[PDB]
């Protein structure tokens, strides 16, 4: 049920900081290539007062390339699908909850998401709008408690060229049992392609491939 | 505008692992002395599928007694009123975001929350309703940033006798400039009264005390 | 009853921070049952510090905390055996210390025996551009857990200009011999440096630390 | 120029695990530009060691990573006069330990000089009860943050019955001479234990490390 091309809608509700928003996104993507774009406009909430690069993220590891010999839980989750939920804990004490439910009706997959972030300091790189982009990222996959989790240590490089540290922990569940994978890892690189002033209009893309651990040799 | 006796409404919107529910409470207590009581009703998402102790603590600091020696924030911000917002993390991965607005009309405090869990484990205490209660705490408040902050390393007592820590940082903030404290404590203490078989009804009381710490 | 009213100590520490190597040597005297210790602390290798002397304070005995008659005291009860303790210091900057003090009892004298390694302190920080003022005094968490009595503390620097750091302790106490466990419990502590030379190489520390049961 | 593609290493830790004292001694050899060392490793003091060898493993030198052309290679760039480093590892269950390596370079010979400590690992733990089976392949990430070159890694260790046990590094990296910085990157890694006696007096263990700039 997971062609070569595939397109999708997305609905975000969310709060930062209180601030109440909602974004609405659609794209495309390629599931066997591991690539995605997404246009994603803010319908509720303009302007919003925070970086944009908290929310990218969380804007489906379906598209991810998974090499034969690592169980795909993603793509044998559909038709009916899977969820996930995040927590993201940046180095500042600023905290995000956020969740996905995604499924599948013919060639597109919806994503209804809620994204809430709490103590972002006043003055801190998320509320002063400082971040840059996140840098290329490698996400740690294994299983805890028969249930499919992802690691990454996230750096969101500032303006000055430093780095704000973020520590994501992401449970993934298919509606349906699924085959495990074994510890895996996956490669990510997420970028905005362009935006207009305030972040109304932003077009995203991500690349994400998986695969095994350095080789004794 | 503060009485000795105030009442309290309160609604809850929330998810926990997907979990969606809504709980409203009826309540008061009394202000001054820093004691109060609630009666919640879930009205939404029964039965919930989660300890209910996760929720006790979200479901407001005027009700804490405060000294002469050290500003009270909460009280100086009515009637304009304040909100906070709370992360709660989980030494086993459980992470909850959570958020109060307080106003409030005549003499009754209305709050409206908004609560989300992610990532209880399926077997850990949370899930599997292993949580007897809250121990008592003893929170720090601070200014940071210019935000009067909240820190609390609180303990959930588990059946088996056993501790699940949880790390609560809170940030308050009044909707008019108020008088910042210098640093201080406050002293916390919280009970489920008692319950019906699934929580739908629930009776909660919590006693705080504000201080300054040693010498005393 | 080996524990009389007015107790000497001595002290060695030997450590690194930063990998910068230090001894300091201390003699002191306390009241154990009144809660409070006075030493006084030489620098005897590695001077002059390059680092705030306040990291190390906490690491210079809860034989010296007023325990009341309803919360068994764990340390007094060690002795005459004794007992040691390992700590960790996790600084919000990412500097983190381990510690630990293995203590002895010989006439009316404890002597201490210190290891303490600090890493990961970022140079323009303020442990290492000595900008901290003291200690905020603090409540630790007494709890037991895998059969271990563990003390947690959330505890805050004052730095030049009222901001504060942030350190999260967790202490394991062993004693020598099987010694009855107390529940859940508080202490509340205060540390001060009375006086100091220059370079912190001549220091007189002080601290009064009180066990409770929390409100009530 | 003084690192050739086949060099030895000699290596001293001291250590102490919950307060327990111990010696190793290693010697071996590796291939800097192809990034793999292996060595042998002997119990000197300290025997039987009352923990899992594992936590010692990534302690007992970037020097053997293969670098790419496109990203500085502070490490052998730090030779002939060599570099320091300092190590936090935070395990999940609260064991915490610290290391430093000073490493130096004589004839074709590394030396290694490293100091260990660990604390708070919980007596029934994987640590103390020796249920771990191998460190997983890492990536260690690369930044410079107040001019220091700092590595991150979330490691975990495979343990009995198929769970994880995850550690979380802080490496900080210092050359002795001002050597020029390299941009964000990443380190690969791959540690196996070879071999080992009963109690792991006698080991054998090899790394393999190579540097990439990730995605694309």
């Amino acid at each position: 049920v997971i062609k070569s091309d595939m397109k999708i809608k997305l609905r975000m509700e969310g709060t930062v900081n209180g601030h109440k928003f909602v974004i609405e996104g659609e794209g495309e993507g390629k599931p066997y290539e591991g690539t995605q774009t997404m246009n994603l406009k803010v319908k509720e909430g303009a302007p919003l007062p925070f970086a944009y690069d908290i929310l990218t993220t969380v804007f489906n590891r379906v598209f991810a390339k998974y090499p034969k010999h690592i169980p795909d839980y993603f793509k044998q989750s559909f038709p009916e699908g899977y969820s996930w939920e995040r927590s993201m804990t940046f180095e500042d004490g600023g905290i995000c909850t956020a969740r996905n439910d995604i499924t599948l009706e013919g060639d597109c997959f919806f994503n209804e998401i809620r994204f809430d972030g709490v103590n972002f300091p006043p003055n801190g790189p998320v509320m002063q709008k400082k971040t840059l982009k996140w840098e290329p990222s490698t996400e740690k996959m294994y299983v805890r408690d028969g249930v499919l989790t992802g690691d990454i240590n996230m750096a969101l490089l500032l303006e000055g060229g430093g780095h704000y540290r973020c520590d994501f922990k992401t449970t993934y569940k298919a509606k349906k049992g699924v085959q495990l994978p074994d510890y895996h890892f996956v490669d990510h690189c997420i970028e905005i392609l362009s935006h207009d002033k305030d972040y109304n209009n932003v077009k995203l893309y991500e690349h994400a491939v998986a695969h095994s651990g350095l080789p004794r040799q």
